[PDB]
């Protein structure tokens, strides 16, 4: 209960929120149905629209008006934008040649160059080239500022979980917005786009943008706009703000557009009815650049244009109806539409099985549109499971189709013709930047990045020191003219062993068997030589990766590979090694099939066992490098070290071996060479972090050998493939995964076939950055190059799509 009979008059759109139960002058008073009675009368003017015209110029001032052409509005901060064209023989900022902007050119008073942050709803990336011809001030902002050609947003791609990643830097897992709808368990709450419970505060995680500006004295705007202020008066309320006294004004502001995403559901991505939400917002951007041009800010102010998601094609009869796949339809509730998320009807019921519902969910149809996930097998890369508002079960939809329950889901609610919310790589669903200011860079175009990336920039834009996030601070330096941010390396904490020969064979008990008695001087310093380091500079390209927590580990040379091996989980962390163009394939010898053999530098007691993989009758075991790509007949024995087996499922060594037998000899072939660096992952909290020791949930059975959840490798060469990737001079080129370590294939529906049609496939959908397999294995790449550390940091940010 509110008391609405206090009044607006001297508060409009007031910065401090008045609490209950004072009435209310801000923007979310509309939104709590706690306005002053005056608020639309005072507040909300309309009278003689957004423009001055000829007529009114130097007109008497007449309060009643929505904006002035009167003498007096400069001083007072409240003229028309268009004031100074009409009535003052200016141009408009679109018609003004672009011109460098080597320093902040401010009025006296300001501290540092105020941020504008001016978003857009489905603002599809494609727009900046398609819809050109109508959009002169965007393009103006595009061409001579700093751009890339396309923004990549956050999982799910819907507009409450990527604006608000925005305004954080986390993911939408880790901020707790994972959803437009969201059911928490402990709440026993939904949250949807219409309703009050949105505004509750226990549903906003982490630290936005203008929490960690007024904690650290910077003064923020609103970044909410209630939805039935007009743009022209967000624009109005922005500028006005600009002119309150110093110690008074914002420093950073927020202006939000519903369009075009509101007509693009109605029309579709490029329905002839999307060319005027266009044409409408570029109108907006005019206003503010011209507005700030009379206040002499548009030389000062750094300017941020950007969009949460895109948006695709889809329709009501591109519809897939969980009714046609399941019988127990009633028993579950699905949230629906451009992703699927499955839980109980009842949480009385131990009835509920949600591993028969993934298997009435999996590969029924030959065109299913869908694809049933666990959450913790869902791609890393959407780092979309460590949050008790997703539900365990996940459907991933194919970009131009839904899910739903049953059919009258769907017409006792066609309405539509877009959607989006798709997986975070489809091109359709890709959103746009710019950055435009003295801080930005001038006529700069700079390679695609993530979201995520834009707090650390906004907190180095306004002097701030970003909350802990999930950017890499650093790796958008190169948008930036002047960065007050120089990242350094993470510290080593543990430093390495390197082992000589320390055990006699028979000191091993292993229960392992190789056919290797097979015995010249000439080659037998030459191979001392090798298990001492004297091929490292080949298959180490980068240094050795830094182990960044408290372990005990060994570095292992050999003539073909380098690994760090852990003493704690018996195998490689990391396994390195160089394949040029040239190198061939070769098979595992008939007499080598289940050769395994005991490593003396190494003591029985830090090893793995064969006896175990005999009696686990679920697992068997692999290779970290591979036995195929031995570069001479006596150095494949290196392949078969006991240091160099891991654990793999059967299922799961159909992939690996196509891997390593097939696809890495086509990447140097393609690349002009490649080093490959692989190991295991531990993840079994799915938290995107590490696993401790006490946190493995499987070993091979009758053992301590920890069972991985995934498997990595990062494949680098040089950006300039005309250099082979051992003698690179210049820039890196990487592409990752982190393959999920599962049993069975039943995430490929053609898996019964030849692995040349699936495993590569199944590869592109777990393609990874390097920063996901560090934040996984605890290690920092990239160590010993001759690149800038920043550089280097947009490398390991860096994520190979597919999408053409
Ligand atoms: C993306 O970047 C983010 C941000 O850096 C990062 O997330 C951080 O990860 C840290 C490690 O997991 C974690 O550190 C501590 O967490 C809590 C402190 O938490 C509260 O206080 C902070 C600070 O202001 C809050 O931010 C935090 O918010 C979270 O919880 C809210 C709901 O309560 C929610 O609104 C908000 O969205 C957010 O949710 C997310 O995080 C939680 C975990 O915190 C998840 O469960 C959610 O699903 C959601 O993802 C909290 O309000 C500490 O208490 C921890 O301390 C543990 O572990 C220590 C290890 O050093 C150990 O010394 C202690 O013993 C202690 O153990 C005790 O508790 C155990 C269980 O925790 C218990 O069994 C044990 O026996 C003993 O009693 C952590 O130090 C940060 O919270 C987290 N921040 C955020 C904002 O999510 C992500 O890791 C990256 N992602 C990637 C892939 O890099
Ligand atoms: C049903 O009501 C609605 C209301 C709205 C809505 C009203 N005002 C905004 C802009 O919000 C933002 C704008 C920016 Cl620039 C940043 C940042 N950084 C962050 C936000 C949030 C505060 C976190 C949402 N939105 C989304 N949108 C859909 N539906
Ligand atoms: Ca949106
Ligand atoms: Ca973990
Ligand atoms: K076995
Ligand atoms: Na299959």
């Amino acid at each position: 209960w509110t008391a609405t009979s206090g009044s607006c008059k001297g508060r409009c759109f007031e910065l401090q929120e008045v609490g209950p139960p004072d009435c209310r002058c801000d923007n979310l008073c509309k939104s709590y149905s706690s306005c002053c009675h005056d608020f639309d009368e005072l507040c909300l003017k309309t009278a003689r629209g957004w423009e001055c015209t000829k007529d009114r110029c130097g007109e008497v001032r007449n309060e009643e008006n929505a904006c002035h052409c009167s003498e007096d509005c400069l001083s007072r901060g409240d003229c028309c934008t268009n004031y100074q064209v009409v009535c003052k023989g200016e141009s408009h900022w679109v018609d003004d040649d672009c011109e460098e902007i080597k320093v902040p050119e401010c009025p006296a008073g300001f501290v540092r160059p105020p941020l504008i942050i001016f978003s857009v709803d489905g603002f599809r990336a494609s727009y900046m080239k398609k819809g050109s011809k109508v959009m002169p001030n965007i393009e103006k902002l595009r061409s001579c500022g700093t751009h890339a050609p396309y923004m990549r947003p956050v999982y799910p791609t819907k507009t409450f979980p990527n604006l608000y990643t925005l305004a954080t830097g986390l993911y939408p897992e880790s901020h707790g917005i994972v959803g437009n709808s969201m059911y928490d368990p402990v709440f026993d709450a939904s949250f949807h786009l219409r309703g009050r419970e949105k505004f509750n505060h226990r549903w906003w995680g982490g630290q936005p943008l203008w929490i960690t500006a007024t904690k650290q004295g910077v003064r923020a705007g609103t970044f909410f706009w209630s939805v039935s202020i007009p743009h022209e008066r967000r624009i109005l309320t922005i500028l006005q703000w600009l002119s309150l006294p110093d110690n008074e004004r914002p420093s950073v502001y927020a202006f939000y557009s519903e369009q075009p995403d509101f007509s693009g559901h109605k029309y579709g991505p490029f329905g002839p009815e999307m060319t005027n939400p266009l044409r409408e917002i570029d109108k907006t951007v005019g206003q503010l650049m011209d507005g700030l041009k009379q206040l002499r800010l548009h030389r000062c102010v750094n300017v941020i244009f950007v969009g949460d998601h895109g948006m695709e094609d889809v329709t009501c009869d591109r519809t897939e109806f969980l009714s046609n796949y399941l019988t127990n339809v009633d028993d579950i509730t699905l949230v629906p539409g451009t992703l699927g998320r499955i839980r109980a009807k009842s949480i009385n019921n131990s009835k509920y099985d949600p591993k028969t519902i993934i298997a009435a969910l999996t590969c029924k149809k030959p065109d299913q549109h869908f694809k049933p996930y666990m959450k913790q097998h869902l791609p890393k890369r959407l780092h979309y499971a460590n949050n008790r508002r997703i539900e365990d079960i996940h459907l991933l939809v194919d970009r131009r189709w839904h899910v739903a329950r049953k059919p009258l889901d769907v017409y006792k609610k066609c309405f539509f013709q877009g959607d989006h919310g798709f997986d975070n790589k489809v091109n359709s669903m890709q959103t746009v930047f710019v950055g435009y200011g003295p801080t930005f860079k001038y006529r700069t175009k700079v390679p695609p990045f993530e979201n995520i990336e834009l707090y650390n920039v906004m907190c180095d834009l306004l002097g701030l020191k970003p909350a802990p996030n999930n950017g890499t601070h650093g790796s958008l330096n190169h948008l930036l003219r002047t960065n007050t941010f120089r990242p350094t390396m993470p510290d080593e904490v543990s430093r390495p062993n390197y082992p000589g020969i320390m055990y006699l064979q028979s000191e091993f008990d292993l229960g392992c068997t190789c056919d290797d008695k097979v015995e010249n001087k000439l080659e037998e310093l030459n191979k001392r030589l090798h298990t001492k380091g004297s091929t490292k500079e080949r298959h180490l390209l980068y240094g050795r990766p830094a182990v960044l927590y408290r372990t005990s580990y060994d570095i292992l040379y050999h003539t073909d590979f380098e690994s760090g091996y852990s003493e704690i989980f018996l195998m490689p962390l990391w396994t390195s090694y160089t394949i040029s163009k040239q190198a061939e394939v070769s098979s595992i010898p008939e007499h080598l099939t289940n050769c395994v053999r005991p490593d003396v530098r190494v003591s029985p007691g830090f090893s793995q066992n064969c006896l175990a993989y005999k009696n686990d009758k679920q697992m068997s075991y692999g290779f970290l490098f591979p036995p195929y790509l031995s570069s001479s007949p006596e150095a494949k024995y290196d392949a078969f070290l006991v240091t160099n087996m891991v654990p793999m499922y059967p299922a799961f060594k159909r992939v690996w071996a196509y891997f390593q037998r097939v696809l890495v000899k086509k990447y140097a072939s393609e690349r002009n060479g490649v080093n490959v660096i692989s190991g295991p992952i531990f993840d079994y909290n799915y938290d995107g972090l590490r696993d401790t020791e006490d946190e493995i949930k499987q070993y091979v059975e009758g053992s301590s050998i920890p069972v991985p959840t995934h498997y990595y490798s990062i494949i680098t060469s040089c950006l300039d493939f005309t250099q082979p990737a051992d003698k690179c001079d210049g820039p890196l080129s990487v592409s990752s995964f982190i393959l999920p370590h599962r049993p069975d294939n039943d995430e490929s529906c053609n898996s019964s076939e030849d692995e040349s049609k699936w495993v590569e496939e199944l590869m592109k959908m777990h393609t990874a950055r390097v920063r996901d397999i560090e934040h996984l294995t605890g290690l920092d790449f990239y160590r010993k190059t001759s690149r800038s550390y920043s550089e280097i940091l947009t490398l390991k940010t860096y994520l190979h799509t597919y999408e053409s």
